[PDB]
């Protein structure tokens, strides 16, 4: 008796648009034929860029992109080593922003949640390799996702990351997916890379946007720096006496990701991140960068997500938040990351604010704040004209 | 204008006979033979399972111990190590029609693509409590010392059906009298070993003292995997006419003539639906990481390219399927959802461009396919 | 400051993004071109006239600062000129983000 | 290393112009003796512009100093410029808009910002010269080409 | 009627290829031809000798044109080094392009980029004859040049230029790609020589090398330079429907590549199949002969051989040698053969398996035969 | 002289800008094309054919 329920439904209407929608996207799976094609390469020095805007082709219904990231990275320094930060090559790309042929911007946020994200759909660290007993020589045998633990004084290490940009909500469910063949306006996906600047934190500097942190840091700098851009469409779309047959509701919604920071956070007081009308939210990570220091769960009094005149859906202690992450990812994130997922009912206010995600500190240091990220839908209309974040 | 029409309901019509056979039989797991040998004596093996009900597969287990009697020179597991056990595996049903034949380690890796996970495997986690590797289902030795004897686990799975909920590909066997042959060739002293420097494809271990090496003795169980107490209807027994009529199998190939940075393009045959595709790059002996190779792709030859990637997005792709990367120099492929069927032969091909090519490089080819019964099965 | 502190400022709505995201200096060269000279040290102008900003639901457009250094009691002073509907500013209005 | 860039506009709408920020930072190693600035100065940053529309059509192909000068011209003052006054207010050069040291010593190392506006439109209210895009194709290009 | 599906398809296309024709010769007569440049860049490839140029997206682009110049140095104490049969041809070791939809055309090395330069030529690439003439034409201008040796302390300068082909010719579009768009970007990437590729020390292979001598240890490049030159067709001529556009030509792919094949054995015939589907204007074989390149006194015979055993020219080493001089008018350098099919392709689904055959005289230690294509074939379609 | 004393050369126009303006040595490969050589020092020449 969170509010309003499932009167949302009979608000859309059109069973009749929604039976259409669904049949369409099934008879495109079923007809048409899935392209995965490399549309850039680049490789580059960060010292003199870091910022690019890749153009995607512009072919069919387009559902994401994988991106390829390579780096050699040389820690130049006399005598001292560095690390790896929690989240390590996942900082490799500081940030994605996609805007589709009718200038409409799709997900804008950092690489890290970005990254999270993914995993969180693969229900797995992305792109991992599990570890078993077996004899067979299965293992990390191909370093998809790799970085040296540490790179000591003088040494050079090779990173590899892959990220997915998501148009599409999954391989199944086309909502939120780009139909291109329409119009000769160009796609735009931008991305920022790590640089010399980002990559590498000073012993107790934050280590948050970093890649490698210790001793030995400022004296590290990328050797360089590769991408490379996979674009996954479908291809030889169906045509009926209409014409394409196509699901209108999935194309006409945006499946986005974004992230947002909120500070104001005090010992043993709720602070309450809002979520705002309109969108339909997935997900919901949290992260309580403590002024630097990233804990597990030990700053942490309790989190929740709570309707304002009912109280909390889930008011929990940290470990047992953990416990219900464990479930989705198969692991816990790094520390400091909590995860929430509301997939099977999303979180839909109708007013602003109705609805927010709760942390009470137990500790808080100077400088603390929460970076939010979020999963959403949305109807793109809504997006135009009625939606803002963050609660102040 | 009425054919699909007529597919439709010939499939709807499968599908409700597929669900009352699932729901009205009963499952059974029954040992059909088991067999210890010496490889010195005999190494092919012709098991007779039982004709009852509709059989759904047959697990493989495979045991052994591996004698290193070299002086002083120790032996290591090969990348395909136990999954080596069985050479070669061939199944003819009732009928005279073959479905699999194919590697041991072929059919090894499609269990694991189908699994999900290395198959059989125990996943490690940070339990406290003592769940693990307790059993050793598969296992080996990862080196087996100068004078020492290793014991070996191994098991295989071959499959008829294509799942536990998919029968396509299944075999009726309370229909004839007729037998079935499951064809078993297994390793022997002179496949096993490999000598430093030899191609350790084929091998189980590797290393200077392999010349000295011989199995104490090789032991096999058969079980076969069916479904008895078939539901009768009315004409008689209810049965999915399709899943029945159709083969599911698993074949293996070799093609050669690879050279540097020139598209190698193995063709896939017409009439077959190819859920999956294996490729081992067995580059003169060498198997490597993927850095022999610029990318590889499906294609409508010349033209392209539905999947054209370099070797680690290509491996990312495979990581989805299976958690983990599958040996050096093995790619997978997963059509599953939409499986490869040309009409014509030909029209669509697996490519490799490689990147170095050495001294008698190939490419070992593994599929797993549908097709297609001329003609539906004998009823009362 | 004059402008060291800061990565860039911005107006942006919610949906689709900024209309004129600048770094300082390029921001100063829009004022420069209002007033013929820069205001000082820390004060950002931004001119809105021939278009003024009229969300009608609140907060669908924000002003923006992304900082590249903040101090202890860091802060932003807001100053506004604007031509509202006399009754829905009687009725319905705030300032305030959080 | 390099001095000639071809810059690749996005296509939305109908574009007005660009506005290109320049910096630079030059330093002046002789022994003992200075340099000043010419009467053009950090106008000559660019010595070339040159942009072509989507139908590869060619519009503007001028020198960084004639552009800076239409620029001043079309502003009705130096472009850019911070106007001096008596005002005790602390208006002024605060943000060093366009800017460059009038010497650089021997030995020293000085820091200059400069700005230009290719137009496409005429001005803000008179689009004449405005370039579309609905126009299926290309790509712009705005070539710089560089002091070296 | 009754439509044969074959014959039809086929008439089709000889209307495909009749359209073809027409809308090339309209093209021709018609837009205004290009050439201007799109960067250049001076270096140290002690620093990076890999560039990826961004080609302008302008009309239907032809082809690039790749000036290259480099200054070498010899700081042996004694010993001098000398040019190797390639030269200044090895100044650019690959060059890949991409075009808008990412999509690979050529992908090869400079040497072989450079012989294919030659035999379109019909002589070699941007040379100057040399003639009795009095008046002073000559190598006045060093387009493509470098000394012959580079003594102990001494600097020597070169030029090299390439043209990198995308379109067939000034007057066959086939393989041009196609600006009238949104498309991606081509990836010209440009991939120079440094000083471990260039310097060859007595007794190494000089393949891939440009100075060969007891002084190659102690040789440095001081630098290289490059401009790329884009050449293309501008005023794209408009009719009905949009553009009058060749849609053969700019939907096919012509490409230069080059691999290496190995497994020689004297008196045995060595076949290299040709990779099917392709249609192969020419074929360089390059007979690296353990690092050893002979004027083809280590073969027998060379030849192209068909599904049947059947050879369409098995020729002596002097006689190969003989058509080749009617084509380029001289001959290529030692151990390179050269094997025009320009009016009719090498096309295997026309003729069965077909192969290129080197039957060896001697082979040393690490032979192998380096072959270098020249093709574009495109789609292929079929029915019962 | 050799091209030493000139920067390019070119065919300009009246709409494109040039529509060929090349390096001397650049300039003088297209040449090489015609005569299968270099005209003399200092003398230039174009195919407009």
């Amino acid at each position: 008796v969170q509010q309003l329920t499932p009167a949302q439904q009979a608000a859309l209407r059109n069973q009749q648009a929604m039976a259409a929608n669904l049949q369409a996207r099934q008879i495109v799976l079923q007809q048409s034929y899935p392209v995965i094609q490399q549309v850039e390469t680049q490789t580059f020095d960060p010292a003199n860029r870091s910022v690019f805007d890749v153009t995607p082709a512009n072919v069919g219904i387009v559902k994401g992109f994988l991106v390829k990231v390579t780096a050699a990275i040389t820690n130049n320094h006399a005598t001292e080593a560095v690390a790896l930060t929690d989240f390590g090559p996942a900082n490799l790309v500081q940030r994605v922003i996609y805007y589709d042929p009718d200038n409409q911007r799709h997900t804008e946020t950092s690489g890290w949640h970005l990254h999270f994200v993914n995993t969180a759909k693969q229900g797995a660290p992305f792109l991992s390799s599990m570890v078993t007993d077996s004899p067979i020589k299965y293992g990390d045998v191909m370093n998809v996702i790799d970085a040296p633990a540490t790179i000591a004084a003088g040494a050079t290490g090779e990173l590899t990351m892959y990220y997915w940009v998501p148009l599409a909500y999954s391989e199944t469910d086309l909502t939120g997916a780009v139909l291109a063949n329409v119009p000769q306006s160009k796609q735009r996906l931008k991305l920022e890379f790590a640089n010399n600047n980002t990559a590498f934190a000073a012993v107790g500097a934050n280590p948050l946007e970093a890649i490698y942190q210790g001793a030995g840091a400022a004296d590290c700098e990328f050797e360089e720096i590769s991408y490379t851009v996979y674009q996954s469409y479908l291809d030889q779309l169906p045509v009926g006496q209409n014409g394409y047959i196509l699901p209108l509701i999935d194309l006409s919604t945006l499946y986005n990701l974004e992230n947002s920071a909120q500070a104001g956070l005090t010992p043993n007081v709720d602070f309450v991140v809002q979520y705002a009308n309109l969108y339909r939210y997935l997900s919901t990570i949290a992260v309580f960068d403590n002024g630097g220091s990233f804990n597990a769960g030990t700053d942490i009094n309790y989190l929740s997500q709570r309707t304002a005149n009912f109280s909390d859906t889930r008011k929990l202690d940290p470990k047992t938040w953990a416990a219900q992450t464990r479930r989705r990812i198969a692991t816990d994130f790094p520390k400091g990351v909590y995860y929430c997922d509301n997939r099977d009912k999303p979180i839909y206010t109708l007013q602003y604010g109705n609805v927010g995600f709760v942390v009470n500190p137990k500790t808080v240091n100077q400088n603390a704040r929460l970076l939010m990220g979020y999963e959403y839908f949305t109807s793109r209309t809504e997006l135009v004209n009625a939606g803002t974040i963050s609660t102040t």
